């Protein structure tokens, strides 16, 4: 049994967390504010102009692998100035505040409705920047190697296509693409033992079928089926998910904690624990258990430097029930 | 991989740790001192008279299940005054100090050589007190139901044989006995999911980890190693070339075993279910600190370990015998 304790509340859709080496904590609020929680006080680290409609705005957040030597905080945001699109930007760290440094990758698909913008970013064991993107409700983008939408991208911290990427030599293909065939993926997590990448993504919603949200084991160049395939199939061209909920469980981020894979649930309003059995390249879920419930919609989930599991609530994202002090950062054990 | 940091040092054979709900930490030093480490300061909580020779002295330590409302600290110790034997004594908690309340269980075997005195005590998920005892180098005692030696005992916090014990209605058997056929057992840990009790003990090599079941006979000294005799329970894990273990604890999904002569903390990756467990693989989680004896998960989620380099069988180094904290 995991014990919960509230770290801080009153936040508006805390999409991602970043743990500063000195103990502080950066919190990305979808409306466009990056908050700093330190010594029991909440302050504004930075304010960024964003397009906050639908599921868009200020989404993923990640510190440079060599932070603070390389004083840089990365953020994924939907912007409208000069044209509506998603992008990954970088801010220069000044201690208690951050200021826009430059755009790292621009032109990721976005639409006026603000739906399916993806947004999860994180630096992997290889030191590269991984970025999830949605197909903005134009499902065919996911299968289009020429589109940055419905993909998982991999870049160097400077924004260049990562060396060794799967489509580096092909004409008509975006060299930034790591994997394709993804609807709206928002999770990124690496298995501590194998280094394998796992991702979570929302399945169809009266959008070609209901439920079938999933957790995928991401391999370089892998095509995860959307929109050609929903759930599992017999087609070897498209990789089946490690697990999927035929009755839908729309997922937030996911993280490895104590040998198990935890998945934050948004509509399901719960934190699920996936018990795995297998080895590199051969995993399967033995059983699924509820690790947390009674706190509403859950979106971000990360293991902190203290070894504790941090989770954020999403009750104020327009699809939940807002209650006093809502949208907290919770610490489990 | 785990990351370590020293909590405090300069200790003399810190045998067991007890975490105070308020934040403090009690440390049992074999020579007979219970220390209090609170807000960065080390002090003496209590000083008990003990017989500290061989592997004996002040050994296991455990707070009452309802501490501090039930202000009581349990300690296992070898005493010479009034006769040489091992016992579980209770102290009244007074804040920064603890004083002698009463003996909870007396008469556990002890011998002048001070070897094989067991000593690990802990309250289980059932709220009962579990006590490990050695056969004081008189191996036959382990198979003798009339002897408190070479056993794991289970009592109520008041010292009465725990209700439901396996040999309650057995002529010629100490009602306190929970399991028998131990050689020297100084390890107690319960699986977080199943509530099953796991124990570690020293054998000639043949050190092992056992899944303790009520009434189980663990073979010493009739059988060592695995076999398939319904009378005896096989060990969960057996060390062919011999790791002498300290305590063990479940941490972040795995079972960790402190190694004394092995000078390392081993991680046992388990696979199976309630009643049928097996060790998938064994890995080293910590080393470079010498002999390791106590291992317990703290309230802060970190795994605590103690060194035992000053117990007479290791290499002592400046500041040696510390309490370490892992991630
Ligand atoms: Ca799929
Ligand atoms: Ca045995
Ligand atoms: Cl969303
Ligand atoms: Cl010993």
């Amino acid at each position: 049994g995991l014990r919960v304790e509230e770290v801080v509340g009153g936040l508006e859709v805390p999409w991602a967390l970043a743990f500063l080496p000195d103990g502080g904590m950066l919190i990305a609020e979808r409306p466009g504010r990056i908050r700093l929680f330190r010594e029991g006080r909440l302050s504004t680290y930075a304010e960024l102009s964003v397009y906050h409609r639908g599921e868009s705005g200020l989404l993923g957040l990640a510190l440079h692998p060599r932070f603070p030597q390389e004083p840089y905080v990365y953020a994924y945001r939907t912007v409208a100035e000069g044209g509506l699109r998603n992008q990954v930007v970088r801010l220069r760290h000044l201690g208690e505040r951050g200021v826009l440094d430059r755009v790292v990758l621009d032109g990721i698909p976005a639409r006026p409705h603000g739906l399916h913008s993806g947004g999860r970013i994180a630096f992997g064991p290889d030191g590269m920047l991984y970025v999830t993107t949605g197909e903005v409700y134009e499902r065919e983008l996911a299968q289009d190697l020429a589109s940055l939408g419905g993909k998982i991208l991999r870049l160097t911290p400077e924004g260049e296509p990562a060396p060794g990427n799967p489509f580096l030599g092909r004409r008509g293909a975006r060299p930034e693409v790591y994997s394709l065939g993804h609807r709206n993926p928002q999770g990124l997590a690496w298995h501590p033992k194998t280094g394998e990448l796992f991702s979570s993504e929302h399945g169809p919603s009266g959008e070609q079928g209901y439920g079938h949200d999933e957790v995928n084991l991401i391999v370089p160049g892998g095509n995860y089926g959307w929109p050609r395939v929903v759930g599992r199939g017999n087609d070897p061209r498209y990789r089946d998910p490690l697990y999927f909920w035929p009755q839908g469980f729309p997922p937030g981020n996911l993280a490895f904690f104590r040998g198990d894979l935890y998945v934050a649930g948004l509509r399901g309003q719960a934190l699920l624990r996936l018990v795995l059995e297998g080895e590199r390249g051969r995993w399967r879920v033995l059983r699924v258990e509820t690790a947390l419930s009674g706190f509403g919609r859950l979106r971000e989930v990360q293991v902190g430097p203290d070894g504790a599991l941090y989770v954020t609530t999403s009750n104020r994202d327009g699809r939940g029930q807002v209650r006093p002090g809502d949208d907290r950062v919770l610490r489990l054990l």
